[PDB]
């Protein structure tokens, strides 16, 4: 992976997507992407 780097600083889950993120800012942003998907349908 990208982030395989020894640092603690990744700790940020999306639990729908599994995705993990280094940064606050970006993970917010993924998070308010949820907008952008479909529960189902
Ligand atoms: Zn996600």
């Amino acid at each position: 992976g990208a982030m395989e780097v020894q640092t603690s600083q990744k700790s940020y889950v999306c639990p729908n997507c599994g995705k993990i993120f280094r940064w606050r800012v970006n993970f917010i942003r993924h998070l308010r992407s949820r907008r952008e998907q479909k529960p189902h349908k």
